[PDB]
């Protein structure tokens, strides 16, 4: 009845999915809520801030470091002074990229608050590159336009009339208008359907053969006068319409699908062809979570720029970064108020020390925990194929695909399937009946995500298996009354 | 010669302005660098994270609270679970707004990472409202189009031909095409020149804004049946989605929204029917001498954004307040609504609201003290200082243009837009005072210190400014600009 100031529809919706619990403490892969009696129930967190918590909630090393930084009087707001930590971080990042790819490429670092802000710096930089390409194109055209004019009026050549669908001084200004309606047209950002970053086009990542035809349609030309000894033609010239190409090495919104080699080569072709940078968006992945620092490196994606965010905060603060290759870098760029802050930078260096510690024994751990957890999800799917289509992802960034339940026998399940809430409803079963926090991914919530810390135990994975077998038995048995509340 | 991975042009540019110091520690209004001998030099910070540090750097209360939150195992990442702190915060915010404005309005809270993210939630919500206005408009038109058709073919009325510059079944589809080229046109965000959060309007000339907005007026078409006749008439199409105002415009040199401008923004909002979004993100809560600048300067917003100072100068947090009676619940990010920044938000709000708003009193009198000093300096230094702008502890001095300067060294820097930065370099090296400029020619000097600034600290600032403006008067290029 009473006045509410936030979360009225959210909290209402969460309760009806069976997810309306409040977490009062967290440590490692455990988050705790209070029962009616007032005691702390441990819940195993397979969400982990959508894969942000590669080190689990509130790792004692990150907590120690943060308390140490705060007592040390770390300068949080030092805008427009020397902040060496930015450079210190970009160094370790460049080093890791060199090590993981073979390439001896060098990247400049720009810091930001969110992953969206990191990709937006990339979009602006790519748009600066396209404008540079346009200035050069339109100059060449001016030089070709002059030459053509002093050659039609010299009488050394004559305007072939067959090219006029597209006097002299009139055709010049008539072209100069056509070229101007192009230059002030908006730039194009190629992205894959299942991803949004920061005037775009979403392409079918499942059908890469079809991407080339779709990009080919966006091809636009400007016009010029091509002098050829004795004659002058009105010819078409390629105008750079695409500013950048954006790829997540693991597509959350597609249910944690990995960039296939067939798609990696279509993105490389496009980048080589259109001449615009390939931006690798690793913001939503979580550093180390694929079993390499860089997903891009693991799956052989050769980016011109890269973004990072998740896990760089140590699960306590918010930090993001854009790496742009120095040989392309327009220093025109190089800031925001909260960006490049001192506290998030001190903690970044701690996380990078932690993930790189003991000759990268953290990446080894991630790979084998990921192998263990994938093998369990595959074991469950083999027995529960009526309700589970696939397991997707790599390392500790995995998901199960749910078979469509929009035709379900149960009214209660079928309603929820239809409204796009199946994943949330099955996640409500896993909370109340098994004390396991899972959240779905994908737009029909038709996937279940497993993105826990690298400290997940064999016992914890086993409890997850028991819980999934239980869930998928209930779903098979169309037990609406046990899966859906009311 | 070595490999560099960040800040190569920045650090280079900062050194040539005399700002290439590295701050190793901060407490209160002091930040410290190390000299060649290795000892900590205290520097007085009049920048304070562009007014983010209303409580100064690393306030021991915010630090204690944060350490307490971290040891408590505070859930930082609880996405899609009950997080009551969000509601707890939106309550105190609504309360403060009620108290400072008189109004008993209720606002829903949406949390975000940056001020930009807070204003972007506002733009999307305002754009949802415009689409709702469009759906209703285009329905009414469909109903008017039908009525008109069953009345031209009934023969009860005839199409007045005088309105045809703009058969029947042909004119219907001919209109339905004109209306469709409008609906898929992009929405318009009115903003004032001196801020980004579109069309930038002259805040200095509010009489001129009305004519400019009047030009953006677009119409869709319909058939107006009137008993015996049917006309093709024009109808107002909502083109403007939202109007955006900073109560204090940083990018204009800390200028306050005048009453004359506050009433032109109110008129526009009442006229166009789109929300007035008050952007208080870049101001800093409490810094004007009220929680809300909007409240101090009598700006009546439909939505409000906040960011600066909500982090306690340690974390990043922002919020959009949208009036519940407008709120399209359709709306309601990974890092957004995090547990740590929420725990610290409640601490800042407890601190600023403590002792019957004793903090706002203090801000007003420290601001009065500091403004009175800046005015005393300008009275003697009118050759180089035009104005003092701002209110509370969000003040700036306006520099007279130095693009005509006698000194080659000054005149070059004036021309490249770096005067403010160069005078700030003098204040650092010769007086141990951190000032940064504001505005696009860096033709302003900002003073946005903590509410703990001392009379002795303000006095050192006066001594330093008198010194700076004497050197500038004397066109002493060699002392102001480094070679």
């Amino acid at each position: 009845g009473e006045p509410v100031y936030a979360d009225a529809v959210l909290n209402g919706w969460l309760t009806s999915m069976g997810l309306g619990v409040e977490y009062v403490r967290a440590e490692g892969n455990t988050v705790y809520y209070l029962d009616d009696e007032g005691r702390e129930v441990p819940v195993l967190d397979h969400a982990c801030g959508f894969g942000s918590l590669i080190f689990g909630h509130n790792h004692p090393e990150i907590i120690a470091h943060a308390k140490a930084a705060l007592d040390a009087g770390t300068v949080v707001h030092a805008q427009l002074s020397r902040q060496p930590r930015a450079n210190q971080i970009s160094r370790i990042l460049n080093d890791i990229m060199r090590r993981e790819t073979g390439r001896d490429d060098r990247y400049n670092a720009i810091f930001a608050n969110s992953g969206a802000e990191a990709n937006e710096i990339c979009m602006k930089h790519a748009e600066l590159e396209r404008q540079e390409r346009i200035t050069a194109l339109f100059a060449e055209i001016d030089a070709e336009l002059d030459t053509a004019r002093e050659a039609l009026t010299t009488g050394t050549a004559t305007l072939d009339t067959a090219s006029l669908p597209l006097d002299v001084d009139g055709v010049i200004a008539d072209i100069h208008r056509h070229n101007d309606e192009r230059r002030a047209e908006r730039p194009l950002f190629l992205t894959l359907d299942g991803s949004f970053h920061g005037p775009a086009r979403f392409l079918p990542a499942d059908e890469p053969e079809l991407i080339g035809k779709i990009v080919e349609d966006e091809r636009r030309s400007v016009l010029t006068l091509s002098l050829d000894k004795d004659t002058v033609r009105v010819v078409e010239r390629d105008f750079p319409v695409v500013a950048a190409i954006f790829v997540e090495p693991v597509r959350g919104g597609s249910g944690m699908k990995t960039v296939t080699p067939e798609l990696a080569e279509e993105l490389h072709r496009l980048r080589d062809t259109l001449g615009c940078p390939l931006v690798v968006d690793e913001v939503q992945t979580g550093i180390g979570r694929t079993g390499a620092f860089f997903g891009s490196a693991l799956l052989g994606i050769r980016g011109d720029y890269y973004t990072l965010a998740k896990a760089i905060g140590g699960g306590i603060v918010k930090n993001s970064v854009a790496l742009i290759r120095q040989d392309r870098f327009l220093p025109a760029m190089e800031s925001s108020t909260f960006a490049k802050d001192g506290l998030s930078a001190s903690i970044a260096l701690k996380v990078l020390e932690m993930v790189e510690a003991d000759g990268g024994r953290v990446y080894q751990r991630v790979r084998e925990r990921g192998q263990r957890l994938e093998a369990m999800l595959e074991s469950v799917r083999a027995d529960h194929s009526d309700v589970v289509s696939a397991v997707w992802g790599t390392g500790l960034m995995l998901a199960l695909e749910l078979r469509d339940q929009s035709n379900a026998t149960s009214q209660a399940i079928r309603e929820k399937a239809a409204h796009g809430f199946l994943g949330y409803v099955l996640a409500g079963f896993l909370l109340r009946e098994h004390h396991i926090r899972v959240l779905p991914a994908g737009p029909r919530s038709g996937f279940l995500r497993f993105s826990p810390s690298l400290y997940i135990t064999d016992e914890e994975i086993d409890r997850t298996e028991t819980a999934l077998r239980s869930l998928f038995t209930a779903l098979r048995d169309q037990d609406g009354d046990r899966l859906v509340l009311s």
